[PDB]
């Protein structure tokens, strides 16, 4: 029944300084058409879909005077390999205890069956994958 | 309302010292077969839910020791299984300056007849009621 | 437009460093199924349930002071009682020290993200507003947007 395309995915902890979602954990989806190919989810269907995803950005210091991090969804079409950004967020961690950065993504989008998405972060070194639910990407047709 | 499991509700003012969920007050919703029941969400039919939660934290200063200020959702089966964390997030307020730093978590579920979703801070003495959607937890059946 | 359910996505327009305004435009942007943007606002066609999301994202160069707050709000503008009144809000504080007198000022960064779901009357009106336009970082899509969707 439950039968819409969909996907929650999460990040692989054993996976050291990388963003690589996976099909892996008690609750995660990858259903009903939605693939994981080449860390993209592939859209089986043309439609509204809602987007999400969520990255936590952790460090101990503040090693640079300035450092920029950014979380983005992007979007390639089929026969279009050349991604355009859909979501994009930035955070400025600092202007020797931990810091955190959530960065919260989400919006409703018409998609195409094949585009791939990605969400992608410019500083894969200070991700925090360290505990369940902290690292996710979902996709749900409306 | 209309055909689908449905709530939103808010953090309740009068509560010393503990994040109390309430159906209050309209802009608010717990409708078709959801209850909240100690302080958590309960699931009426299996299916694919969104699930949403914020809380903002604010101070006066910075706590002489540091502190890490966390917000999650967990999805509890049954009385003998530890509950899992569908979506959690850390926040640190320090590396008189008045802070803010609000936690946003929403996630898509499939989950079953009786699960029992909380939203749950560590340290309830930091949440901010100074305006009024600030602090609320939801789900929708899709 | 491929489902009949009423649905916006609208985006920041970036024209003088002034004011938050919405604008139906853009690679991103929809306005769908008797859903009006008027007045600056969203306007619904009729009852449902609405998921109501927005992100805005706030920059700087250095910090004034140490109590620079920014606030995102989507309020509700009922036919049954015309007066804002607070669906999701969220406050931010970019500054934690001062950016001493002489000393190269740094750019800082934002995001206030908000989404929640919300019965609404055929008539209502939503708005999605800021305390400071002036630290508002447009430009481009993606960062700063406004969207509903009858579920």
């Amino acid at each position: 029944p439950s039968d819409m395309p969909v996907a929650h995915v999460v990040a692989n902890p054993q996976a050291e300084g990388q963003l690589q979602w996976k099909n892996a954990g008690a609750n995660a989806l990858l259903a009903n058409g939605v693939e994981l190919r080449d860390n993209q989810l592939v859209v089986p269907s043309e439609g509204l879909y809602l987007i999400y995803s969520q990255v936590l950005f952790s460090g101990q210091g503040c090693p640079s005077t300035h450092v920029l991090l950014t979380h983005t969804i992007s979007r390639i079409a089929v026969s279009y390999q050349t991604p355009v950004n859909l979501l994009s967020a930035i955070r400025s961690p600092c202007q020797a205890n931990p810091w955190y950065e959530p960065i919260y993504l989400g919006g409703v989008f018409q998609l195409e069956p094949g585009d791939r998405l990605s969400a992608e972060i410019n500083r894969p070194d200070y991700l925090d994958f360290a505990s369940t639910g902290q690292v996710y990407f979902g996709i749900i047709a409306l």
